[PDB]
């Protein structure tokens, strides 16, 4: 029988066990660790790790089912090419956040810059926005962010514009925004008399001149429905200028009212910081306190490398000041893409390594926000992962995945074209023993790399807290192949499967839940993205205003009441010109033609007609204009040229021409 | 070691097993109940039940996963307000139907009765239907609904009419239709000779005059296809009225055919009655018998409050006629929404308490149809919450919600504004023990309230039994915040989240199951809503009808052909007149104009054109007719006044006039 | 205690463990099969199998939760008639495929071959696809196909026409397309001085002239991106024209390159086989080597039936030549649809028995590809199901599907028109021991048959292996009625529920598993069919290409900018004509009209109008035409007839004409 040691060979013990159980059996390890050769059939164990050397030399850790509390989610379902959460991750006022870029490759080609997010504890995600738009000079250059967050109750983000051709970086701008709320308050308003200012307090409002605030039951004339904020005084007052001045002060102490924000209806603060000298990167986002935050980045595209933070100390009152700051120069070499975290005074910074033959990721801390560090490396170089965490406790809780199968270990070559089921690992670092000699990597859930192309979307994630849960969001593909090599070299995400890769999130216990259950099983019509009614008619029905912007192929077509009242049907054409034609037909292009018509009908029974002929009709370009009464307002009726064209034919005479006076003949 | 009797204090003997046990391993509590001063780790735990007194005096059941069989599901999703279930639900030849409100508030606006439904026994649900339109009167008024059900195969529901300012009562009226089915049968159908109509005989086939009928292989002449009932001669027997008759008699007698109903196909039966004096809301539903139902009621908008039930004792002869039936008036102070259910000649109705500081819900059974009751108190001040039930067995089996956390004690205060987790209890409750004093309500899945607004979504639900599972349908939120204080005050649902309010069920085993697993893991693309296919071209197709009801924007839009044998594409314009028009230019206002061409391009080489010039257009007004034949049919070239406007000008002549006789100069 | 030996009845024994045991602890059966005269709560136990005698004489074998590592899920969600993977599905590089037919009965009516797909190994499942179109002469005949494969990268299929009056075979045709592919290539591209052909060696390609074939990184001068096979030399190697030479050769071994392949930019190769003699059904398809396959195929039509195969050795050279093969003359008798399978030179054959009263499914192997076998029969009357399987090991795996409930068993009657739930079974056979006379039919899920209809989609399944896991996928439905008694006789797939037949897939392990777990909880929104998006306005925006072909309704329409770098607004019409025409308005007939206007509103204030008055206006078929230049140009302006119609009127009168010449009037 087993040891579970965790030093002690028990491959054959388990083997013997497995051999002498029924299939159905769920073997229970009792939460301990069994050294093996070779890797058993762990779906048939519960509550069970092992420790395996795929590698000689390099033990990694297997978790069974159960032996974490932990559960996989697929968090997007798009055809683009979702990938690089890393590491823009958040949580605000109870809803997770989990951005990304939606490309067609690795590249700023077709990207807009992405979220989804949670209501739910992660069990539900939301249809994906844009936060970006495509770049005004698309397509030479396009938008890029892997390093977002929030500093008091803003989002602030670092938006790179980079080309198409190469990826190169052109421009860095901070760009911030104030993130919608409900605030339920008491008292706070005042105006004083005779000027229409109206003075509110919100601590820590974030908001700037000319910011959306919406008010209700205020009791305080004026301050009422959708308005700006007019001015900021200081970090908890602002003003909004109402309509109307009165000649008393008005201040509603006591009084419970409501406010009041929105993301979506407050401009961009963008905040140009030129091509930042020597940036390859700008990565991964560490709120410090109520004024500022840092941002991780790294330099590697010529020598000598760099990998740090930039530090914004007032983001507020000046976001185009910063400060950087590197870490120690021997943990350079080989190193990118930083995630930052700050805990108590304490900043943490964990390197990508970006080769399995030199040293690889490291670990650093500091009390002065990058000035001074102390630092770790983590043995057996691990790489081509960024390693995203978060503190619990006396603990970094730490996340990475291998970009395809077998690439994790030191030595272990890049194994690219072949289809694989790359592992995603976490580990536990405890801060006060400040040594990763010994830190275990636990296998616990696997991926799929396409193969189809070289690159892998498969995890470069990003790690956040809420409650007692951790959440590690990052990519995963499919085995659907996009067809780079095959018919869609453009990369086209809307033919075919699209691109495989797409979000997930792995969502683990990380301390006790004192509630029931609040699990439940999806089995609803999913009916957020196109909202579909059955109408009293038994017709599917989107009452949801939507763009099409793709080629649209129609059958019939009606256009319902819908304007003034419903008095009309309105169709707007947008564009310099609009063009209604009509193509070639394909059986017979004699009969090429359009029939306009103010009744119901193709007969000119039901109402007025025009009919213009195409070229390929029999009666080429001909018009029929067919009416009871044609009546030419507002000008002459007169010949395009002069001298050119005649009123009537031999063969189609006007019987007389009704004149007030005798025609001009000249 | 702990005890598990219920009484003992297991938390110490509870914390040491935690403690001394790995994280993974389930921790079985043997189906016992353990007495705690604090929650644990309930996610540790399986078969245990744990008693706790968060408010001393008040202990409430706390359910771990597996202590009973049972699943929460989520079953709608869908940016519409979606909640009051209560109490509605029914089920009808094996489907089980969840009917709801879908509206933009706590109110009547924007707001359609509405249902999904389930084919498989609750693990998956349809698109919504809209069983409702708005009001004629709308925005003044419109309808709302809380009593629902199924009497002889009819669908009845009291539909109300409400007041958009205030929710006030102003309508009351009876609705009902027929249920669609199948009916394979043997016989029945006679046709005498020298007439048109026929008879069937369906026992309690429940259709009216102009019901729709389908029949298939009845073997008596012209009683084919789809038809209406001409007649109704009782219960059991209806006619048809076919196209032909034959001169000697017709009977199927020995012969299996099929009929024939619809709901869709059949129009409502509208009683009105009125504004039913002294109601507030009618609520729920319970089936007598073959000829009638009661529908409960409360009037709690003055003194003094009532609480009861209106009897239909022939609603299929007499749908105006029921009698009113209070419950013992000690009872009715600080109590509505009434659930009502018949079980072997006994009548059970369960009331919402209003208030924690006033006694609350109460239970009555009648064997009179509320004549006479026999009633009892639940401890505790249950309130905010209907008790819909079921009786299985000797048990009573009730489900309730809070709106919001830790409301459901007596004494709670309400706590809104603030995000938070309402806990979901049932209870069971032995009829022949008619003794509440000791009721366990157990916590057995918790919800979201979002706290954005005063009002909660959540519970208000309803109950149904099919085969061995009870099913709870009932609301609860999400974390997305409807920004009804924010940019959203109008409470537009489709605007980002829209309302956070949905649908779910909780799915409860409550007899044996003899038969293998039924439960799948869904893994389809959802493709009922909108059905998209691949067609060979490889775009994505849509063959069904389908409104697009709010604003939309296209792209480049190709008018296929579709109509006459496909001879022809074709748009129709509704409304009293259509407009085609053109927008204002962002870039080249100067160039404003519509190009219409019988041809496929915009050279007029590819056909006949017509160009409207926008006011804007540096040719403001003008319109160039550009055809290698211009004829105008079926009347005069005419100025649209008299003397004002000439043929050609000075720079623009004619040629010539070929006329059949000289101008009329006058 | 309960004996669990097989055959001691253990009735009472559990159902006193039930009794005595808590409802939420799970029994656990230890692997061990128990005899019962009754089924108890199976859902009480796991890891427990139970043998039951429904008819006595013939046992059954029922598994509980956790007896086998197996899965059930719901793989198609649709309104079409959902069925017959029967017996197409396969495994092509790492993707799994189940095709079927989707059309609205049983029946070639609006009938489409199709498709999903799984990247996943099966947790997921792609948008339904159409391999094949309506036939040109629908709806007098349609295609139909239950037999297909790959063989040497391409797809093959017996595409089926027959009538949609009777299901009557009128045509077979042999379909073939090469499969999707990436290769990732070492050399094997050569050309020759002083022509323009590379050849590009690729073993066994399976590429015909005119397949599309697409290139990068070749490095030979030409041969680069989409391209086609210009001639094929062998199985190995073919050649692509170039657009150039060079007068030195060309030849890169030792470089990487990638091709390249591609099903939807190849045409399909179609070899009419004309009406195949004596054949009702061709089923089931068997990959025997690299250059050919077998079909199965029956006759049940007229007597006397046939069961076998046609073997078609070289199906690249000679797709018109097959071989038929029969199974032994005692055998074929009430046998149908067999399914074949061709592992180590061994063919396995097991065919569908017609009647639960007559010897019914039997097994037979070949080592001749049919000219001899050894034969096998099922005890007691296998029927109405087919028995696709696999070989894994020593064993023939096999599924089989009762298409209504109970009707499995020998002597049963066919019980529809009423819901049930039917059996779904699988079953081992070891080929060693070649006797079925004791197999244990395992009773592994349960589907729903509706009952609306005499016909079941249940059932009729296709079964892959892929890595350790089997893959059953069959038809189920669900209790939503069709309507066809009912208001949808028609079987309109998009009325109501539309058809409740889809697919469901049974994922059984079937060797150990070396990974961690892949599984993940499905939590995005779907967004492959529809891709929605909303945009940096807060609209829901589907930049993917669309069709819609079903009756469209919309709203309020604007068309936006699109065409030649965005300058217009484009509508297309298709067809002989296009119309654009006006409704009856339902309040105000006498307003019937459409307005074209060159500008943005109703006011002729705003740009050029042409307005159409309808035959229901006041001013009946009147036209306006309202500018500020009326310009005719191309053609002179004449009436559509000779001297009926004016210039002007005695109200109406032009000021006078502006000619280069006086009237010529006759
Ligand atoms: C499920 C379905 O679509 N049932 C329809 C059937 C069905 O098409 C046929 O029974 C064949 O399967 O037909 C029904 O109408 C039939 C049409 O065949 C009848 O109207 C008969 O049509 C005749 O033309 C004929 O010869 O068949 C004349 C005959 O007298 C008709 N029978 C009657 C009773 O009038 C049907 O009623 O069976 C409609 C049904 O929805």
């Amino acid at each position: 029988s087993a040891k579970g040691d965790g030093v002690t060979d028990d491959t054959a013990a388990l083997t013997s066990a497995l051999n002498d159980t029924p299939v159905g059996q769920k073997i229970n390890g009792n939460g301990k660790t069994y050294k093996v050769t070779s890797l058993p059939d762990i779906s048939r164990f519960i509550n069970t790790r092992f420790v395996y050397e795929r590698i000689p030399g390099q033990p990694l850790y297997y978790a069974s089912e159960e032996f974490v509390q932990g559960e996989l989610f697929k968090i997007t379902d798009t055809p683009y090419y979702n990938a690089w959460p890393q590491d823009k991750a958040f949580v605000y006022e109870n809803v997770i956040y989990a951005p990304y870029m939606g490309s067609d490759r690795h590249g700023v080609s077709r990207l807009h810059v992405s979220w989804v997010k949670s209501g739910d504890d992660g069990q539900t995600w939301s249809t994906p926005e844009w936060l970006t738009d495509l770049h005004p000079d698309y397509p030479t250059v396009n938008y890029h962010c892997m390093s977002m967050g929030v500093c008091r109750n803003r989002l602030f983000a670092m938006i790179e514009t980079r080309t198409l051709a190469k990826n190169a970086l052109t421009n860095c701008a901070l760009w911030d925004r104030p993130m919608s709320r409900s605030l339920h308050l008491t008292g706070g308003i005042t105006k004083a008399a005779n000027q229409r200012y109206a003075t509110i307090h919100v601590p820590d409002h974030g908001l700037f001149v000319g910011d959306f605030v919406n008010f209700s039951n205020s009791a305080v004339t004026g301050v009422s429905g959708d308005m700006t904020v007019a001015t900021v005084i200081d970090k908890d007052n602002f003003t909004v200028l109402t309509p109307n001045q009165q000649t008393s002060d008005l201040n509603n102490a006591g009084k419970n009212w409501h406010m009041g924000t929105s993301f979506h209806k407050s401009p961009w603060r963008k905040t140009d910081l030129g091509l930042i000298p020597s940036v390859t990167e700008v990565h991964s986002f560490a709120t410090i306190d109520n004024n500022g935050f840092a941002m991780g980045y790294h330099q590697g595209d010529v020598a000598p490398r760099e990998v740090g933070l930039f530090y914004f100390p007032d983001a507020f009152n000046s976001p185009s000041n910063y400060v950087r700051r590197q870490i120690p120069s021997e943990y350079e070499p080989d190193a990118s893409e930083p995630c930052i975290k700050y805990y108590d005074g304490v900043l943490y910074l964990i390197t990508r390594g970006t080769r399995g033959d030199r040293l690889g990721s490291s670990l650093h801390r500091s009390r002065d926000i990058g000035q001074t560090w102390e630092s770790l490396r983590f043995p057996h170089n691990v790489h081509h992962t960024t390693l995203p965490f978060a503190k619990v406790g006396d603990d970094l809780i730490m996340f990475g995945s291998e970009r395809a199968e077998n690439e994790w270990e030191a030595g272990a070559p890049d194994d690219r074209y072949k289809a694989s089921y790359p592992r995603t690992f976490y580990a536990r670092l405890n801060v006060n023993n400040w040594n990763a000699d010994d830190i275990e990597w636990v296998n616990i859930t696997d991926q799929i790399y396409q193969g189809g192309i070289v690159n892998s979307g498969v995890g470069v994630g990003s790690v956040v807290v809420k409650d007692n849960y951790i959440y590690y969001m990052f990519g995963g593909e499919d085995h659907f192949n996009p067809w780079t090599y095959g018919d869609n070299s453009a990369k086209d995400p809307f033919k075919s499967d699209g691109h495989p890769s797409d979000l997930y999130c792995y969502k683990m216990k990380i301390g006790p839940d004192n509630r029931v259950s609040r699990d439940f099983r999806y089995g609803a019509v999913p009916n957020r993205a196109v909202p579909v009614f059955f109408d009293t008619n038994g017709v599917r029905t989107v009452p949801a205003p939507m763009e099409f912007t793709g080629d649209l192929g129609l059958g019939h077509v009606t256009i319902r009441a819908s304007t003034s009242s419903n008095i009309r049907s309105e169709v707007l054409m947008e564009g310099e010109y609009g063009f209604i034609g009509k193509s070639i037909p394909t059986d017979n292009p004699a009969g090429q033609r359009i029939i306009f018509c103010g009744g119901e009908g193709t007969s000119s029974t039901t109402g007025a007609q025009i009919t213009l002929y195409g070229a390929n009709n029999t009666d080429s370009r001909r018009i029929v204009y067919n009416g009871d009464e044609h009546l030419f307002q507002s000008a002459d009726v007169k010949p395009y040229n002069d001298n050119v064209t005649a009123l009537g034919g031999p063969s189609n005479r006007f019987t007389t021409a009704y004149l007030g006076s005798n025609p001009i003949v000249t």
